[PDB]
């Protein structure tokens, strides 16, 4: 069966994601690489009606004190599901061409973005910015779709100080430009890599649990667990009295440990012009992880589903 | 070489049991070779939120009276489903794993309280049709509803809709209001989730029959996917877009694996327990992947059980 190279470009925001893709895929010839490229078209108009700029007043209007934690929440929450559709249902579609893992792809799918941004890393930035509570949080988390095969996800790492001038730069339609947000962004971003790493080291969250109180994967011995995604969530909202989490909670955190721990993770270095950027990101593919697909009728399927989809949601 | 086990999903509109009718559920469940995951009320009422039930059904009525816009309505039942479904699909999501091929009595009968499509699917419909849920939220749901495992065998319910009026008056859950538009709507719904199933296993092909919505097994216009001829989710020239009518695709993906069976709820609630049981012989029973996968389940239900369960 032909081989498939399934890579998501993901990570905060702001730091050149876009430009380095397009580079990568204008390399390739047609028949070669696919995008999926950011659904903002979705985000505007066809799921919604300018959710990027509703996410950013409502932030807004929440720091100012207009409204409060409660309000802030539903419509945080609300507007992440409209966020995640794009990514959960061409997942789902995808899911039953993918094969077991496996030499040059026969095709190479990359994807602006994977469920988890929407699903895990922004809500959990947003709770950190208190306009989402905790629950609704590992809410999204138990609704992670399965980790298929050949997962490969490549974050950014790029300085708070170039960051910080580079988003200044390229602001979305209707976006602000929230720092603490940045920075709670980061965050979430730099422990979800050591969470990844945390589990393919061997960490269980549950044993390690008693150790809370008050980045790279691939490499590097393992974290501590205070500085992995688990240690958001000792938060009073989910301990029982008697301490521990509620077992509801708990189980949300195993599928938090299930989903991420067969991710094959890479960090890609953005702080250097876009040539070089687009050239990190070839050299890195040569260390990602194929699958087989399903049918020999997948490859052609997949490039409809991709080009469909940018024609329909891509800018 | 590994035990059996059978799953069973007591779904369906609400309210159309007795009290006594879950007492037995339990009293089953009292078996050490049956386990019955109850209702998660401690979660919607205190653990996730605080009374979501509540929110919901006062947040319908503000909308009915003027009071908050269609807008303002939607995205609290939308975050409100978010939270009455956590437990269903934590509870899938952790037991998945556990989960093997199709396979005698059973090592160990499953019971719960609803499936995950009752919150993602089922209700998120039905205020879809009370004007308090987008169509795009919807399918957002939809498009998040977990792959659907061999075994996975759904009860619903039968009750001519004045003997359901009936039950359910007698029956209201904390927060809850007596919306007639509600119960016509989920009963709607639920038809057409029954149907839909029979539609999709008898062959039925939602893009081949997507025209005769505008122009041997249900018409399509008898099933769930005629709600989603919704404007919202269509182009100026009337397509569905592409990205729906994915959705769409994994409705009927999540649907048509799905083992219905009917529950005549209009007898006595011993009545209905028999019932319930003479149901299992039809019941797909599957394999578990591990000898250790019994007991966690057991211990995942129990727990469940006591911390959520009343
Ligand atoms: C994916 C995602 C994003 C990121 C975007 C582009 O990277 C859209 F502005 N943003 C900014 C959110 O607020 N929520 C999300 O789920
Ligand atoms: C499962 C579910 C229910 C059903 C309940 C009892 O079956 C809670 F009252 N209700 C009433 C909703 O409004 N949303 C849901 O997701």
């Amino acid at each position: 069966m032909p081989t498939l190279l399934r890579v998501y470009i993901d990570g905060p925001h702001g730091m050149g994601k876009t430009t380095t893709t397009q580079l990568l895929v204008a390399l390739g010839s047609r028949d070669d690489i696919v995008y999926v490229p950011e659904p903002m078209t979705y985000w505007r108009v066809l799921g919604a009606s300018e959710t990027i700029a509703n996410i950013y007043t409502t932030q807004h209007r929440l720091d100012q004190g207009e409204i409060s934690a409660g309000d802030a929440a539903v419509v945080m929450t609300s507007a992440q599901i409209t966020m995640g559709m794009p990514y959960a249902v061409t997942d789902a579609v995808l899911a039953p061409h993918i094969g077991g893992e496996a030499p040059p792809p026969a095709l190479t799918l990359i994807f602006d973005r994977h469920p988890i941004a929407a699903l895990l890393c922004y809500p959990a930035a947003r709770y950190l910015m208190g306009s989402m509570t905790p629950q609704a949080v590992l809410a999204f988390v138990a609704l992670i779709p399965p980790t298929l095969p050949g997962t490969n996800i490549v974050l950014g790492a790029l300085p708070e100080d170039r960051h910080i001038d580079r988003l200044a730069k390229r602001q979305r339609p209707g976006e602000r430009l929230d720092l603490a947000m940045l920075a709670a962004i980061r965050r979430v971003y730099g422990l979800l890599a050591n969470t990844v790493r945390y589990l393919q080291c061997g960490g269980s969250w549950r044993e390690d649990w008693g150790q809370l109180s008050g980045p790279q994967s691939n490499a590097g011995p393992r974290p501590h667990i205070g500085d992995t995604l688990f240690t958001l969530f000792r938060a009073p909202e989910l301990l029982a009295p008697n301490g521990d989490l509620y077992n509801v909670f708990a189980w949300a955190l195993d599928v938090l440990a299930k989903r991420l721990r067969s991710m094959h993770v890479f960090i890609l270095d953005y702080d250097q012009s876009p040539a070089g950027c687009r050239d990190a990101l070839l050299q890195l593919t040569s260390g990602m992880v194929q699958t087989h697909v399903t049918t020999p009728g997948s490859i052609p399927t997949i490039c409809d589903l991709a080009r469909t989809f940018a024609r329909e949601m891509g800018e």
